[PDB]
């Protein structure tokens, strides 16, 4: 007998087609089964099985019915309205061009708005099978992970890196190598998908080489929705107990979201839910209450005391510090700018970061005020004799730092005319030399945040208001939006 | 019979006619079949495949 047909017998089975390889196969295979184990005959020994996943025959065959799969996103994601149309177009797209074309996407947006699953979900409807694999630091495995050649690829974190490109150049990515394993390798029919925050770290190179889709964040009204007709069942499952263990009043919900969490994402909302589906069971095992209702009074027998505020009922109004809106990597955030007047030369030294590109900005709404000035309330005689000192924080992106003008400004003149910004403003702007406010980057997940952490007033570029229109109604109804053109407009509104 | 043929006889192919490298060539490769694919017998033995398709000769009538 021998093991010489264990083996041997299951290679010339229906799998394995491709003669190109087999010539490689039987070469080390009719090797060394001469002697036993020896250090050597455990070495190839191996080399063998790798191969014999390696999908060749089978390959899911494909099933592409819009009228389903693009309900089939409404099953497993609330909104994402734009962000589904947008999967389907790259389907009844895929269905027509039948061979997989070089543009894959990759997802891109805060951490928890459904990256992955949105995935998980594009595969399902696909019917192939779907496979994660983390670039924090290789598909040779992923293939074996699914021994089916038509598979999802999810290439994660693309962006957490440190030149694959090999890997999804459409010219290429047809032969594909692989160190340890030499052999061409046919990646066809391969759907390809990239997760994404910071857009930055990614290479230029790959950038262009794949299409991109923004996931955006989530209204208190749609996160709601995502926590009772995903979330909460999710983990009351994943908890085992019964929908009959344990209810979340809407309120609660809500409540959970404004106090526990602010995130753009459900993350850290998923987190709290968990909390107490855990304070839950413990509950239903003892106690064996056959029902548990969490309100908005219990909440804090839960999950604790409140962890951020929300709004103004604590706050109040400050000189010299506005609150700009700034687009972080991880959503709308509520930066605070501050100014701060010591004697000495017209100079001007900021903090926080280094900021280059900042410079040019301060020393502009600097040189604004070094204009207009009797006419603001100000003692002309004074970039000869202070000095002003800046704080803009870290966090807006590259892109959106010059965003950060009618802030800067705002609090230079807050600051000198012993004024004060209004605590429930938020603002973001460009500023120009004559005081021109020019136009600014994601006013929508500006305002969302915005409304997050829940200001009043939102005082931003005139040339937007046209991108007021996406702006989620839910949000858009909870804002009073000034717009504005010059800074004595944003001064105007901004102080008191 | 031993892959000491596949490769070789595609070696002295038409394929690889300049001789400044067919030195380097049988050289590297008259090396140490002996023994089996030792942690050493695995490196030179993809250093020849490289080898191997590198053009000499395929000119394409302009
Ligand atoms: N719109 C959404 N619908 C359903 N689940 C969501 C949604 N957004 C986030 N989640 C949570 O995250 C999982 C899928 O999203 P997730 O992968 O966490 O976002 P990310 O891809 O950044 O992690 C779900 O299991 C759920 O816990």
């Amino acid at each position: 007998t021998g093991e010489v047909q264990t083996l041997t017998e299951k290679i010339e089975e229906a799998g394995m087609p491709d003669h190109v390889k087999e010539t490689a196969l039987k070469e080390l295979n009719r090797y060394e089964k001469i002697p036993s184990s020896s250090a050597e005959s455990s070495v190839i020994r191996n080399y063998i099985d790798w191969l014999v996943a390696l999908p060749w025959t089978d390959e899911t065959d494909d099933k592409l019915d819009l009228k389903e799969a693009g309900r089939l996103l409404d099953e497993e994601h609330h909104g994402l309205e734009k962000v589904k149309e947008r999967i389907l177009e790259y389907l009844a797209v895929q269905k027509l061009t039948k061979s997989l074309k070089g543009p894959i996407l990759c997802l891109a947006g805060p951490p928890g708005v459904g990256k992955t699953s949105l995935a998980k979900s594009i595969a399902k409807s696909l019917g192939r099978k779907f496979v994660r694999i983390s670039l924090g630091g290789r598909i040779i495995q992923g293939m074996k992970k699914a021994g089916k050649l038509n598979p999802v690829f999810l290439l994660d974190e693309i962006d957490k890196m440190s030149a694959m490109l090999e890997v999804l150049d459409p010219e290429q990515n047809s032969s594909f190598s692989d160190h340890y394993i030499e052999e061409t390798f046919d990646l066809s029919k391969v759907l390809f998908i990239a997760t994404a925050n910071n857009l930055a770290t990614i290479p230029g190179p790959l950038r262009d080489r794949m299409e991109i889709i923004n996931i955006a964040g989530y209204t208190e009204i749609e996160k709601l929705e995502i926590v009772k007709d995903h979330l909460l069942p999710k983990q009351i499952k994943e908890h085992g107990l019964k929908k009959s263990n344990l209810q979340l009043r809407d309120q609660a919900i809500l409540d959970i979201i404004r106090y526990y969490t602010r995130e753009a994402g459900v993350r850290s909302l998923e987190r709290q839910l968990a909390a107490i589906c855990r304070k839950a069971a413990k509950a239903i095992v003892a106690e064996e209450r056959k029902r548990i209702t969490v309100t908005e009074k219990n909440l804090q027998d839960f999950i604790g005391k409140r962890i951020f505020r929300y709004g103004q009922a604590e706050t109040e109004d400050q000189v010299g510090v506005v609150t700009g809106l700034a687009y972080t990597t991880v959503g709308g955030d509520t930066l605070s700018i501050e100014v701060s007047l010591s004697p000495g030369k017209g100079k001007l030294i900021l903090t926080g970061k280094l900021g280059d590109v900042m410079r040019e900005s301060a020393q502009a709404a600097f040189s604004y005020v070094r204009s207009k000035t009797e006419e603001l309330g100000i003692e002309p005689d004074f970039h000869e004799k202070y000095d002003i000192h800046i704080h803009v924080p870290e966090g807006a992106v590259p892109k959106d730092g010059p965003a950060a003008g009618i802030t800067m400004a705002t609090a230079l003149v807050s600051a000198l005319t012993g004024r004060a910004v209004s605590r429930e403003v938020g603002m973001t702007g460009e500023i120009t030399l004559r005081g021109r406010v020019l136009p600014i980057g994601g006013l929508k997940e500006k305002a969302l945040g915005a409304h997050r952490a829940g200001l009043t007033t939102i005082i931003a570029p005139k040339d937007n208001e046209k991108d007021i229109e996406d702006i989620p109604e839910s949000v858009r109804e909870g804002l009073t939006f000034i717009l504005a053109s010059h800074l004595d407009e944003v001064l105007e509104h901004a102080l008191v």
